[PDB]
RNA sequence: GAAGAGUUCUCUUUUCUUUUUAACAAACCAUUGAACUACCCUGAAAUCGGUUUAUCCGGAGCUAGGGUAUGGUGUUUGGAA
């Protein structure tokens, strides 16, 4: 199965967060499972969700789409450049 | 409104003139006119919303709420009656 599947039932039934701020508070609070970085992300914040994500041993999925079809792929019909997943609820994400 | 003047067969509570306030200094300031202009904080937006005369803006964080800065040929005064 392709990974937007996979985020499309993590959706569907599941626990998530959209945007950089908000996935920086579910790294800090240790909830977060799983953060999902837009290809086209900036490197300099790709380089800090990375330690972030590393300081609170959580997974990173660098995958291949510009935040547009990261969007697109969570069912937004805006911009997504990371996702935070607290939760894959039904889904085989993790 | 006031002071003076013009006209006045008739009419005209009339017509005309004067009724000013600098550099500089201080405190405020989007109030009273011009800002959500830029930025920050809270928060996390699809039933998408905000918004200009001019359609641009937002999960790279909208709307909203509260702040911070920019400051006079603005205000209140000093100067200054």
């Amino acid at each position: 199965d392709t990974i937007n599947a996979k985020l499309a039932l993590t959706m569907k039934s599941g626990k998530y967060v959209l945007g950089y701020k908000s996935t920086l508070k579910t790294l800090r609070s240790g909830k977060a499972k799983l953060i999902l970085i837009a290809g086209n992300c900036p490197p300099l914040r790709k380089s800090e969700l990375e330690y972030y994500a590393m300081l609170s041993k959580a997974n990173v999925h660098h995958y291949a789409g510009t935040n547009i079809d990261l969007g697109t792929a969570c069912g937004k019909l805006f911009r997504v450049g990371v996702l935070a997943i607290t939760d894959a609820g039904d889904s085989d994400i993790l």
